[PDB]
């Protein structure tokens, strides 16, 4: 039993209350910058992730509970080439011990081992044909890089987004969706995700992204805000 | 400069903590039962609201500070002939003193009195074709009928929704979104709006319903949890 | 089941978040005035009290459990002659419908009715022989305006006091502490306090105060700021 | 800017959300045991510390803001002989890279380096004659062993104490209270403590405890749940 909350409307850089990985690393602006940039223009075949410092109880084997939570941020992915952007952002939870996986399509999260249990929400830019669909789109994950269920997304070049996502344990109900405030359009998607039988109980959770590993297919995959908050029932 | 937060698993019956105005009643089961409902069957010419019993400042004239505030509650419209349906259910904000209005299509909060402004999502089960699109559909409505944005909506008769609604101030940004976790279905609807500009500093709000006016468009209108939370930064 | 949370830096008057009861009102400065004051000088005779619009639920009779709640308050009692001061300012939670009650040493809270059930920490600027201790004091009353425990209380004539009280419902504690930020004084009281064999399911709370019923005794009861915070587990 | 809060009504052992320190662990039954336990007696010449795993920022140079926090937690200190008891328990802020310092009487957060600057509440259960006042004190202490307020403190063999510690930045006001709700005694302390001429921008925090150096006088200093919450205004 427990909770966790927290707001970060930009993010200090050399702070502990991050856990960076790959190629992640927080600007001097307070920008979350998960993939590398080299004078402006992001580079390929990189990898980043970046976790809050400490877990969360998602639920609780002696009560049989299931946390409830929600989760929101803000971030860009901007392209010098909108037409070959790859390969795309994600919000996920995993084992307190998660470390980065593979590049490319599987955005850092995905590589079956038991331990490696994992649910995320993605954010596609580039649709891999042996288990995406067509265009740039939402996903809810569990397991594999192949979704469960995904909608379409049009992307917008360097665009800030917002992103909420809340998941109810009442009824294992995950919905994941974004908007782009300036521009008033907004995409959804929603998936049943059963959190006690798929992940442990203690998670460490957070954002990894990755670039294209052909030249050409780059892109910037950047966080400006985050706020978490969850709840364990007793 | 304040906040205001609270949450309603259900209902309890005969506690002021709501405001009660037309039809609406609280069932014993705890549910929020807005429109008129005979035998199982929902009646004609029904218009119920209920108000949260205090306002909450959502804007500060001295500051000039404006709150962001989000809101998320269940309800349930069940229909005899899934093929008439009218008229639809909304949360909305508007002066403390806010009485219900007209019945049918005005949904119960509109009726130009610059006095009655007014911010609210519908849940539209009926399009008007005087100043609404085709079928059902999500809005947004600023001080009129005639919603500033809508988007497609599949109404699923008697199936539980859970809708979520967040406000960004510093973006002036309202989202709105809907989601049948039994289905796995949803559907999501954004938009600019200036709270400074249209409402007064403080502000009561709630749900408002109506049935058809015309024999056979019925379908009740009944909200069963509520969840609010809003902060206005000093 | 639930929760009700919510934040006044000060208060605004003319805004029905309040219940005003007797002669409290809300000055143009944003001070919660619960007794007469003429002329910058206190008058006797005088209750004034203030509740929160909306109740909340402290306890449950369908799953047995009990809420846990914390409130913080600011507030000044200053009077002409520190010598005779009377009567007292006190948080207090009653049945929805509560009204006034006796004036002066009875702090407008008390009056053996089964039906005026109410719990209140009472901050007593005049010992009544028949039932209080010598001196200013902090209280902790039940159901009587004799206290079920007692702490002597160094009242500072005008100072600004921050009040915390806390209630614990798996202990059944419930704890109250002064302190004048100013001079870095304490006081703090405890006892054991079963609400949910004492009040309703749903209360209201908030503030009552009076002034002395005989001349001279007299002395300001304001309120600058409130904070609440309950929680009724499910 | 920016916000943190948790709720921990047990401890689980073996999970990250903490950072151990010293002779620190947490037992099968959730208990933090901050000081060595051998066959249910304390040993002496014990030192541990528990930090959350993420630090906070406690004021913003770019605003000038300072952040406001609460936090609460139970503990128990029982002891072979009550009449030897050493040395005590504290809640503490300091650096996101501090480590434990000198044992006994320093309480493993006192050794001036500029680098070691620390707030912190002590609960102690030993009078050390070259700092110390008579008999066991609750204490504030700004970066000395030292207390800058202290008052004294009936320490009750092995009965649970409830404690609360409150920070109003406006008027730099820390404050200190500890509870056995069992027996209905109360204890507090205020003083005042400008955080931001003391403690740097971001700061970890948590406890520290330590058992006497000299045989005979040894205790246990175990925690047995934490809640915290923090806002810093943006
Ligand atoms: C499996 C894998 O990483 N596939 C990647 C794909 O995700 C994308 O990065 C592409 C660039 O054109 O290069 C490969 O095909
Ligand atoms: C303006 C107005 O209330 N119009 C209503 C419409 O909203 C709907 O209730 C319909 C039933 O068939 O009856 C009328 O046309
Ligand atoms: C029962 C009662 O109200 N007693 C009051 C006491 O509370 C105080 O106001 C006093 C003033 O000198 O006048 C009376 O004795
Ligand atoms: C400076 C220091 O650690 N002094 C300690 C004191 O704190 C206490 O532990 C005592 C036991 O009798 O032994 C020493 O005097
Ligand atoms: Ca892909
Ligand atoms: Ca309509
Ligand atoms: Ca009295
Ligand atoms: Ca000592």
């Amino acid at each position: 039993t427990g909770s966790l909350s927290f707001s970060f409307p930009k993010f200090a850089p050399n702070q502990p209350y991050l856990i960076n990985q790959g190629d992640a690393l927080v600007t001097s602006t307070g920008v979350l910058q998960l993939t590398n940039v080299v004078n402006g223009v992001p580079s390929s075949k990189s990898l980043g992730r970046a976790l809050y410092a400490a877990p969360f109880q998602i639920w609780d084997s002696t009560t049989g509970n299931v946390a409830s939570f929600v989760t929101s941020f803000t971030f860009i992915i901007q392209a010098p080439n909108p037409a070959t952007t790859a390969d795309g952002l994600a919000f996920f939870l995993a084992p307190v011990d998660t470390q980065p996986l593979d590049l490319g399509g599987m955005l850092g999260i995905f590589k079956f081992n038991k331990s490696n249990q994992i649910v995320a929400v993605e954010f596609d830019t580039f649709s891999n044909g042996d288990w995406d669909p067509k265009g740039r789109h939402l996903g809810i994950n569990v397991n594999s890089i192949e979704s469960i269920k995904t909608v379409p997304w049009n992307w917008t070049n360097g665009e800030v987004a917002n992103v909420f996502i809340s998941y109810e344990a009442s009824t294992k109900s995950l919905t994941a969706s974004l908007v782009y405030p300036s521009l008033e359009t907004s995409f959804i998607i929603d998936a049943i995700v059963d959190v006690k039988i798929v992940l442990p109980e203690w998670v460490r959770f957070g954002f990894s992204a990755t670039t294209g590993i052909d030249k050409g297919y780059v892109q910037t995959n950047d966080v400006l805000s985050w706020s978490f908050e969850s709840n364990l029932p007793g």
